[PDB]
């Protein structure tokens, strides 16, 4: 190439006039920003490309149920809470529950929570309440549970049946400005492909049409395989695909672990990231890190860490700060 001459002038005027990345190839390790939000994954934090979730935009997490979506939601929002950060959670399932957010890292006392009693205003209180420019992140729980007020009031609106993808699209529209003018990431829960399911894949192609577009990162979090531990089922295996990401390069995987009532594992999430890039070497089922050894049995690698503190944040160190 000297074909890379119009072509990179040409990406220029792409990223200039519609949006920042509207274009770039697979292979890149783009600019890496200040502010972000870490999923509590290493491992997704890598295929986000800049190890957390953008600030000031909105994200679609999406997939069945237990899966892993709200977990990390609930992760993504313990987080905000740590640097200080006032959080906000619409619910529309009424199926939230404290002792679970709290155990992963969730300051309940001051989570701010929302039960709408129409979808119209979930996205206006939603709104209006982002419009304040004191929230770091909220949570919308539930896509789908945000009826209009003319389907749950029998009927009492305008241009009929097909109506809640409307008051998403002129929602989403407000709350676009609003959002990247505050620096308020936004997470859509949405229920219910992620290949390696099977069986057809459902039933009339959207993953929010609005949302589809509005969103600037879309995850596809699929239960790959549910866990044991000679004991019975201690949590379970989740695959994440960023189907979406005009923050860096789409369609990268991450996979991770989340146990019933912990959450998802840092630790077990150290090792078998911290194995595939050389930091930590597996010999004889020793997990040996650089000369001393951690476990036997990778369980017992995921708590030995969990019980050397100091040396499994060397490991997320080193990690991170290999690639970004
Ligand atoms: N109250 C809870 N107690 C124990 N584990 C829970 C609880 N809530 C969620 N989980 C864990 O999260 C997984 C499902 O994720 P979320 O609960 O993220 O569902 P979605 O995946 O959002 O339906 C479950 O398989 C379970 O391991």
């Amino acid at each position: 190439p000297d074909r890379e001459k119009a072509l990179e002038l040409a990406m220029a005027q792409i990223d200039k006039n519609f949006g920042k990345g509207s274009v770039m190839r697979l292979g890149e390790e783009v600019r890496q920003p200040i502010s972000v939000i870490p999923t509590g994954s290493i491992s997704l934090d890598v295929a986000l490309g800049i190890g957390g979730l953008p600030r000031g935009r909105v994200i679609e997490i999406y997939g069945p149920e237990s899966s892993g979506k709200t977990t990390v939601a609930l992760h993504a929002v313990a987080n905000a809470q740590a640097a200080g950060g006032i959080a906000a959670f619409i619910d529309a399932e009424h199926a939230l529950d404290p002792e679970y957010a709290k155990k992963l890292g969730v300051d309940t006392d001051s989570l701010l929570v929302s039960q709408p009693d129409t979808g119209e205003q979930a996205l206006e209180i939603a709104d209006m309440l982002v419009r304040s420019g004191a929230l770091d992140i909220i949570v919308i729980d539930s896509v789908a549970a945000l009826v209009p007020r003319a389907e749950i009031e029998g009927e009492m609106g305008d241009s009929h049946v097909g109506l809640q993808a409307r008051l998403m699209s002129q929602a989403l529209r407000k709350m676009t400005g609003a959002l990247n003018n505050s620096g308020t990431t936004a997470i859509f829960i949405n229920q219910l492909e992620k290949i390696g399911v099977m069986f057809g894949s459902p039933e009339t192609t959207t993953g929010g049409k609005a949302l589809k577009f509005y969103a600037s990162v879309r995850l596809d979090v699929r239960r790959i395989e549910t866990l044991k531990d000679g004991t019975d089922a201690v949590g379970n295996r989740t695959r994440v695909k960023v189907v979406k990401n005009k923050v860096s390069p789409p369609f990268k995987q991450a996979e991770f672990d989340i146990l019933y009532g912990q959450g998802i594992s840092r630790e077990g999430s150290l090792i078998d990231m911290g194995v595939e890039h050389g930091f930590i070497r597996k010999s004889g089922s020793w997990f040996t890190y650089e000369g001393e050894q951690l476990g036997q049995g990778k369980e017992n690698a995921r708590k030995f860490l969990l019980e050397n503190t100091d040396v499994a944040n060397e490991i997320e160190k080193k990690i991170k700060e290999k690639l970004g």
